């Protein structure tokens, strides 16, 4: 697939920040490369984000929410760019989806379809929310008006992972942006283009100089600055637990409110009474999509006992038949994984795997050439205890359980630190809500998986999460809620 | 002298069990603690003492209450009608639960009794209607799926309250969580534990189930420390100091445990020049002299236009002055004692700063009485913005008087602070009262009024007054984890 | 096996039944008075005060001072909520004699009035207790220039009109919500059921509910239902009843731009698919139509069946239709009472004879019962088709049609294809088709895998003719609110 | 100096205008046309295809056919919602034409059709179009037995009938919510004001909504409004317009069970207390009553005035009065236009002779102005009582009447002393004053130190005679859905 002309220019240069509404050099001037995960080439040289350049896109977010077009305008008014913004980046949709395929090496067609579609939408739909972010009138007593008003929280941090970089950023800046914060947002080394591309559009659509600032580099240095900021109000983070973590013992100085979306390994449970074929599609598509790198991928597939083996069977074949390629090539259904490292991390799971006695049904390999890329890799002969049965791998690997009972696929569903999704596929009316009930997840799909809308909230339980992102629900991590009492006598 | 009612001398008459499924205990190991009666220093009552280990008989007891069993399978009108009669309940042991506040606390029975339980009875009130109102969504997203949420209860949390409304402050904490059908595992201050204790028998004469709610009274390095680090517990609520506040937040990221917190305050009450004198400057002295000035959202900075500034330092002396301290028991009694000899240092040790850096003590500035944790009510005048007593909370009687030229000069000063919990604003002017409410950092504003709250309004911090909100519909969703479910329906 | 009166439903009954207008126990201003009868003896039951248009009138005025000035109007909600509760305590408290009221009055099964009927009652009292508090407006963001917020603010006087059927329940339909609102009620039970109401008035009175707050005047459709409809100074008015007097309602509100909820009859379809849990959708389908004698707006009065299972159903249909238990619902054996009054039997009869001469067979049933009292047995029709009166009208008996049919697509249409909508029932353990079908029927509630349920928080109500609005849940609070906007200019 | 032509606007009245049907522009089936007039010279503006009850028919069975199949019954919400802002960025696009269509058929100041009509339409349809993704009913926690959950259905057809104030407007106000909700809409301009939306029908087609979504009926309220009022297969009916129709089509929707929403009249008042900001409270009485001819509902025609100020502000609004400049809408330099018609301008004239016949004096104004065109001049009457015909009803013209007060008890009383509600205003620099005088009355929408001021997230609509329900917020998307309480059996 040949490099649209936008495209190819916006490479052929220097990638810069975005602060305070205009294009920007470090201030210390330093740089660094982002790659094409499937040459292995150096894809473009980025503006590198240290603490000094966080600390003037704090300054210039602080300025433009405190006075200045974004403080005085309407919410209508304040709707409509958010609006332009998403018809800019449908305008641009191929662009985007090449940058996406190049720089995160997701199949083209795929970012194309899934990926900007997504983002546009998230748009819109929180373009809708601006006018409609309602408070209370409260009946008390005839002797006072009270009322709430629930105001944007200010300065929000913002720091996003690398395998949706375009989407996550809608995730986090569609609702912020509604209640009319203001932002200091970074994406992930691996993955800072889409985002950067995508700058020139909120430029375009005419955002107030200092409402969105985009600040690409490193989680040590660019993510913990974020972080540490004494003047953000709020911090929101997708990525580690090991952040997750690190982020809520810094808030904690602070007090500062945090929403963090994190790992799973969430379970994708097909009982007897499925529709097999179609739980067959969910289940090989519930963990391959996107590479297997999805938070809320279906990497324990649990299978009554009744059919293990047949899904077994059509797991195996239908992993074999994936097409492995760059997603800049049209065939390709699978692309690589985003970096070397993450390729030998998941390489090592499936060394412990075999190591702890589970056997390797298809795959457990890296793929062609040269590239990032791991073959789609089923396991079997499987045990709740295995640590490729316990941690999250983040890549085409599932673990296939039988199990006998509802009671029991249910106790083992649930017998996990994470919480961030689940699948169910039973024809049953009363099952399918029963189980539904029962397991402790952020999302739940009956006879479906993977399913995402701007309308929908997500998020973990247990340690997959704090909070929701998406729906009406997310709007709630951007506010703040003042209860105002006027005596009337 | 108020004589003790019948109930409270059996209750006093005897060491103060502990409450774990269902059951009144003692500590597994029996250690015993002793909580004072303030006005006096007298010891009060002897106390079964909470550890590690009863926090976590407690922990287990709440789970099984909520995983099976009666709470776990009630219909939410079922749910709601054993909240309303707790409610009853203690409305009827009103006067009993009020000696035990004005004994324990401190402060003065007829405000314990008319605003302290009325309050608890009425946010129980309120609370059991929200348990049949929970709802979530049915959101329309395309032909091919049927999308809604559930908002369940998150399971057991632990609840941590401080002593200066120990009994209100339980109900805060308890009403919207039961509500939700969550299950609790509730610390009170080891400084106040008497009210919740004897409010423990309502619960069961009410009909709560075994394990639904279990009372660990004791020290928050230890029973306080198990209930914040305890792996079984599903989320955590406290109201108190922000070195345990951070300490909270800090502990709980090894759970990614939601935590909600409300701090303390360093509140302004801002006088404009078209005030209502008379009424501001009641409100002014209301504001912080209300429960001893042990207030988190005590309105501790006065802002004074500069045309009334004289007229207002003037009258707050004044009714400084004139205000009757005795001990909560005492019928004549305004204001009792602060709750311990080490707040009643700590105040001292502020008043003491405050001098050292030049402010002038208008009046009060010292301890009062022969016995008992008692400070004068204090005003303090030539005051500026960087000294240490108009920064930090000082939890007293304790008021700065500040005078100010412009609105602006005063909204920028108002909110110079770390803390946001409450403010006030004084004004006859329709379009200043909303335009200056909007303006300023706080959680709740009151227009022409101070230290109003009620049930059904939301209460809390904005920068390091807290996270999250308490009372009203907003209490709720801390005690709740969003499903999002999505049914094929191809 | 009689039960045992009451001894405080004995002494009620013991006295001319007064009206409750402004806090007190009054008779008419003209001394006018009707009788009420019990429907399994045919004796009559009580005397009763009988409002005229100028008792309305009265009760209107009253209902208007409590409204403007006075403890309703200055009281907080909070204040107002422990009202509500309180009643609810009294009611559960007076559960026996309220419940003996409704068996001896209406006619339906003691036990089944005391487990039903007074426990929804109660519960729908303590769930609008609790709405008080609750009613909020919004804020909405809009300009920096202006707050500008919304009140639901009380209409004022509301005029309520409920049936015979559940005497009780529908008064609590009616006044939970209204009152949660702050508003002031004036309402008038059926001429053929006013008792529950009346003694229940002495319990608003007990609870401490200010004078004029409700105000309960019993009579008949003609003078009091109609004095109600017309008066110049009710604010909104909610009706439960007969489609023509619910026509004739919104006909004369027109005159005076007032609001208007109606609950009106049904005709409402029981699916069973192919794949339905037989067992429980037989007893479901039974239940359906059966329950309260068939005096229910949501029964399901007809009954799909799947071609594969239609022998099947009816054949057990016929049996439990055959084994029911008529008698009084003072008797401890009884299953299912009487009909209200000889004009509903009489009605209920002459829907029969329609049904017989049009061409569809009795299978069970299909006749008066018993020796005295207003007995129908249990009738299921069978051998119908689309068209005929029996199966388009609704008949307010416990009677039952029977039709098969052979594809999803052809119930859903058929079952849609009146002028009713007030209910449906589906019957299938498909999850996606039970959802599918549920979606595309007409109907205020659906119910997958069961039939006639009701909770105070679920709204209920009909599509096309069988109503405009709903009552329950939050839901019914918008019908006695007024919502006005407030724009306060702030520079 | 003339405001020229737009290139477009010539071409679109160089023809027949054709009425919009299934997505088709078509002339009538019987070929009749009616002529609209450019009430500024009264000529022949345009040559209008007339709906006729056949036409009507047509358009239903268009908009039944769209809902029940095809892209609109299966688009997602997403997908709807795009329709809804592309619409209103060719609404913007078109915006000049769109302004010259209202001034020159409706009358008004083309800058103010610009800056004001046009705006508040485009902004209309973005903020329901976010609504349409947003559109939720609840879970309801009942038991662990069941899960309850309602689904806020659309109605279907939608019948709707507006009136020629605010013809594009008025369109925006009735379809952004019904379209929204998932509902396809027959809608009749008034046959005063037809061409803004029959050019606006182009647009709808270019953002592509689908065949038989939207149709516009143009016509004539006694044959294509009796129509729509009266067809079987409208679901519900929504009418902006007076008061004698509005209680016709309350009562004609009785036999159908048919949900209704009206917005009508009123007689507002604009109170001027001894505290307000005289110079503010000044411009906002003048401009609530002459804003856009005094032909707006929530006009503020009683002008109430606390003594002090009394003869201050009667000066003040006789001078601004007797300086308001007439003249044609498409006249760069008119302040205020003709009325829309000869009827119109009768009505008005007979009005203001009514006044002097009364006993009120004209103290500006009171004739009609220029040489043609349906001009009133703005008349300012003094020396009014209360029980007088024209403080009591309302004119429709720029025709105020002025009325001391002496205490705020007597103001509150006077103000609600009416059979309308629709709005009010407030003048007062005291917080407690201001928003206690705004709890007590009785008005759908309260102004505080404002007047006349809308917007797409506020409701707006009638307490008392001047309506049932409200239109505008999230409001206005209740009158549009049929509410399903789903019950799940999942023992
Ligand atoms: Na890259
Ligand atoms: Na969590
Ligand atoms: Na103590
Ligand atoms: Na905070
Ligand atoms: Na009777
Ligand atoms: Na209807
Ligand atoms: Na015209
Ligand atoms: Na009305």
């Amino acid at each position: 697939i040949e490099l649209k002309p936008k495209v190819e220019a916006f490479l052929n240069e220097e990638i810069k920040m975005f602060i305070n509404g205009e294009f920007v050099s470090a201030i210390g001037g330093k740089t660094f490369e982002t790659y094409n995960p499937a040459t292995e080439d150096v894809l473009a040289v980025v503006c590198e984000a240290q603490e000094e350049d966080i600390d003037a896109a704090v300054k210039a977010a602080r300025s433009a929410f405190e006075s200045g077009p974004w403080a005085e305008m309407t919410t209508a008014e304040r709707a409509h760019l958010i609006y332009k913004l998403a018809d800019l980046i449908e305008e641009h949709r191929e662009e985007l989806a090449q940058l996406e395929a190049l720089d995160n090496g997701k199949p083209y067609q795929v970012a194309l379809d899934d990926d900007i579609s997504a983002t546009v939408e998230n748009y819109r739909y929180y373009a809708g929310w601006t006018t409609k972010i309602i408070g209370q009138t409260i009946p008390i007593s005839k002797d006072y008006l009270n009322y709430t008003r629930h105001e944007p929280v200010g300065v929000v941090g913002q720091i996003i992972p690398w395998n949706f970089p375009l989407v996550m950023s809608s995730w986090k800046m569609g609702a912020a942006l509604a209640t009319g914060c203001t932002i200091v947002l970074k994406p992930a080394s691996q993955t800072p283009l889409s985002l950067l591309y995508a700058a020139k559009l909120f430029k375009e659509a005419g955002f107030p100089n200092g409402v969105v600032n985009f600040v690409p580099g490193f989680g040590p240095e660019a993510g913990a600055a974020i972080v540490n900021h004494h003047d953000i109000d709020k911090v929101a983070f997708t990525g580690s637990t090991v952040t997750g973590k690190y982020i809520m013992r810094q808030s904690a100085e602070m007090i500062k409110h945090v929403t963090l979306e994190l790992g799973g390994k969430s379970p994708n449970i097909i009982l007897e009474d499925a529709d097999l074929e179609e739980a067959i599609n969910g289940a090989f598509q519930g963990i391959m999509y996107n590479h297997g790198q999805n938070c809320s991928a279906g990497s324990r597939v649990f299978v009554h006992r009744k059919h293990y083996e047949t899904v077994v069977d059509a797991l195996v074949k239908m992993a074999n038949n994936v097409k492995l390629g760059a997603g800049m090539e049209k065939e390709t259904e699978m692309g690589p994984l985003v970096s070397k490292k993450q390729q030998e991390r998941v390489l090592n799971y499936i060394e412990q795997g075999k190591k702890e006695g589970a056997t390797v049904a298809a795959g457990g390999e890296r793929a062609l050439e040269k590239g990032y890329f791991v073959k789609p890799t089923v396991f079997t002969d499987v045990t709740d205890d295995m640590t490729i049965v316990k941690e999250e791998i983040f890549g085409p690997v599932v673990v296939v359980l039988p199990f006998d009972s509802t009671e029991e696929v249910i106790e083992r569903a649930n017998n996990s630190s994470y919480g961030l999704a689940a699948g169910v596929w039973t024809q049953n009316i009363k099952t399918g809500h029963q189980v539904a009930n029962k397991l402790k997840a952020g999302t739940v799909w009956i006879n479906d998986y993977n399913l995402e809308n701007a309308a929908a909230p997500f998020g973990g339980y247990k340690q997959s999460g704090i909070g929701r992102e998406l729906g009406s629900y997310a709007l709630d991590n951007y506010t703040e809620v003042k209860s105002v009492w006027v005596n009337i006598k």
